[PDB]
């Protein structure tokens, strides 16, 4: 009954750069040496929603970002991994990962999930059928060792078909033109 | 519709010191000093799912801890703060905050929010009226830097109707009798 505008309007959600919507909510008071040695928060965290209309760019981080379910459909994850690095918590980038982040954990969702720092990936959300009926995915990230937009690096079509091509189904339809 | 067992089965679910029910499910590869110069990894995160039967007794962190709403009912947390520690994310504890952590945000409920490390808290979930309904709540919670048990501090009524007084309904309600 709940629809993406009623969550835009009430979580006071603005356009991400990126892709989607988000809101800032809490960031740590402490600090705290990242895996590149700079200086960040302890954790980040925000409100992301995704629609159909409205997806995450592919885009990869240097700390980990973890998931969470709160409303709506189900948000699809694309995850290539650097390496097989989910064990954690030799060629890179060969493995891909779907990940449906839901509440449906008997379909294979999950309810948490974390992208392991060092991983190309981005978020979407189907338009019909079973995993797409409300219109929207509404969760929570907590980006730790904290979130930086320096850190933050976006991608283009051509830029990683040159490096993954083997990939080039998920890079044509999740980079930038 | 889902009920505590339900979830405590497939999710593996087992009993927590605290109270309620929980496991562990990523740990960050990236270690931090903490607010007391202890080396911890950067988060800790974990399923937490709470009962009219079994509550989350007063506990004590030294980090963070944002509690994330998946299902259920809303869980109530019952926050003593250090000191009104809630903006930066002289004598102590006196600020005592009823928070709901739920889905139903026109009701006052937050689906995300964050324990300040120092603050005594703990969490419970309503028998009857419109917030138990369901028997159960379900939550993610993240701790950063990250979940230690050498960090991990328990009261007693006794103990704290010794320090604190002026929370006595909060104390006899919520702590280890």
């Amino acid at each position: 009954q709940n629809t993406a505008e009623f969550w835009i309007k009430r979580l006071q959600l603005v356009p991400h750069p990126e892709g989607g919507y988000y809101s800032e909510v809490v960031r740590s008071a402490h600090k705290v040496d990242n895996e590149e040695g700079n200086r960040r928060h302890a954790y980040t965290t925000i409100y992301f929603l995704c629609t159909p209309e409205s997806p995450s760019h592919l885009h990869r981080l240097c700390s980990d970002e973890t998931w969470m379910y709160h409303a709506g459909d189900p948000l699809q994850l694309h995850v290539i991994l650097k390496d097989p690095q989910d064990e954690d918590r030799r060629p890179k980038y060969q493995v891909y990962r779907r990940v449906l982040v839901g509440a449906r954990v008997e379909r294979g969702e999950l309810l948490q999930y974390t992208v392991p720092g060092g991983a190309i990936f981005g978020s979407s959300v189907a338009a019909d059928g079973a995993d797409g009926q409300a219109g929207y995915s509404l969760v929570s990230c907590i980006v730790s060792p904290g979130f930086d937009y320096r850190d933050f690096e976006i991608f283009t079509q051509a830029q990683l078909m040159e490096l993954y091509p083997q990939h080039e189904a998920v890079i044509k339809q999740m980079a930038y033109e």
